[PDB]
């Protein structure tokens, strides 16, 4: 039983998983109606330049991240336009971003930005370089105290 | 918080990610000393013509499944022809295998087996048409009892 493990490594469990879809609005019903999964949060990333739909999957603590482009110039554009929708991102919750993006570059593992990231409800991420990863995207998620928002 | 929402499906969760790797040994090393997964099983599934490692998330339910082609046959070696190693399917534990999959045709969605298959460990398993989810491969997933894998 995993949730009775002790860590090793800063990572908590699973945050989401990142998929990219053609028409987010179709795709929140779809997940909702077939999977009974529920439209959580809805939001727009900026600075990845994608709107996303956050599912939650009732008995889990993991979500389904719905993702569509807002511009061509999305990392979820490029996804999309070579391979159609798929899933484009596992993301790591871990307890302290900083201290494990330290650790991963002593380790000799790229990550995508020197300084983290805002994503879904102000969660501080970055991202294993994918191609340190074999062309997989990780990102790695710290959520923020419910006070910084504030 | 979503641990303790009743569900409306009979979907209890997330079972695994499976990630199409080139080398399963090495990618199992990576994943352990980078991320803190644990290798939980290793096997062969004849069927699909794939070697597969489960990894435990500590402090999570959910697992990565790293899979590697044995065959040219599989369907993850022609994943890896295309695009190379990535993410190709996302797992969903079902409480009911069968009574899911009759709401699922039911509701006009296709699933790709007749009967479920055994699964990693047992589990019985089939899979949602992926032209009927738009592209993405989704894995239902019911564990088997234990005394079931003796048998």
């Amino acid at each position: 039983h995993a949730r009775h493990m002790l860590a090793t490594s800063l990572v908590t469990g699973l945050d989401h998983v990142g998929i990219a879809v053609a028409d987010l609005d179709v795709a929140i019903e779809w997940y909702h109606d077939h999977l009974g999964m529920i439209l959580v949060h809805e939001e727009i990333n900026d600075d990845q330049g994608i709107r996303e739909a956050l599912l939650a999957v009732p008995g889990s603590a993991a979500q389904i991240q719905l993702m569509a482009p807002l511009d061509e110039s999305s990392v979820i554009a490029k996804f999309l336009d070579k391979r159609g929708p798929g899933i484009q991102q596992l993301a790591c919750r871990v307890s302290d971003l900083d201290a494990m993006c330290r650790r991963l570059r002593s380790q000799g593992v790229r990550l995508v930005y020197e300084t983290a990231r805002r994503g879904t409800a102000n969660s501080r991420i970055n991202f294993i370089h994918p191609k340190d990863a074999g062309g997989v995207l990780i990102e790695l998620v710290e959520p923020a105290p419910k006070l910084a928002a504030a």
